[PDB]
């Protein structure tokens, strides 16, 4: 099953992680909306952008959460299709958080298969206290990709969106 925005089918994708590691940046980075300008969004709220991937238009309809409360977060969970979880490669308290936002979406979505990506952000420090091969043991345990990302540079954050992208579309036809 799928949603759609008029004729392109639309991808539901929830950014998740600790407050502080780049959520809101990154959603930015992707949407690149230049109208504006800026605001720090800190607040949750869901962004769309079409994007042309491997040929195929479709409709990204991405929530920036904060987490705080939200009412709507186990709906949000529901709702959602992939899951960008996050944290910064300089907080490791955000690196240990991952394991329990990767609970509460297998909790709402009754899989171990939901599609995801583990996202490293803030590659563009010049010092990092958790270590490339901890995040990618992490992501193999989970059977996920792991990407590095900087919302300040903007290495990997196509990837990220877009390999998340690929990972429900591959999902969603297995
Ligand atoms: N150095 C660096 N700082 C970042 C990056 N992404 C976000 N930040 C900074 O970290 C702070 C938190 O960013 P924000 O997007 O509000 O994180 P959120 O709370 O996860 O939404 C801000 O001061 C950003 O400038 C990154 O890739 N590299
Ligand atoms: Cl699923
Ligand atoms: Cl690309
Ligand atoms: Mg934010």
């Amino acid at each position: 099953m799928h949603h759609h925005h008029h004729h392109m089918t639309e991808y539901k994708l929830v950014v998740v992680g600790a407050d502080g590691v780049g959520k809101s940046a990154l959603t930015i980075q992707l949407i690149q909306n230049h109208f504006v300008d800026e605001y720090d969004p800190t607040i949750e709220d869901s962004y769309r952008k079409q994007v042309v991937i491997d040929g195929e238009t479709c409709l990204l309809d991405i929530l920036d959460t904060a987490g705080e409360y939200s009412a709507m977060r186990d709906q949000y969970m529901r709702t959602g299709e992939g899951f960008l979880c996050v944290f910064a490669i300089n907080n490791t308290k955000s690196f240990e958080d991952i394991h329990h936002y990767r609970e509460q979406i297998k909790r709402v979505k009754d899989s171990e298969d939901v599609p995801m990506v583990l996202v490293g952000n803030k590659s563009d420090l010049p010092s990092r206290t958790v270590d490339t091969k901890q995040a990618q043991d992490l992501a193999r345990s989970y059977g996920i990709p792991f990407i590095e990302t900087s919302a300040k540079t903007r290495q990997g954050v196509d990837d990220a969106f877009y390999t998340l992208v690929r990972e429900i579309r591959k999902h969603k036809e297995k």
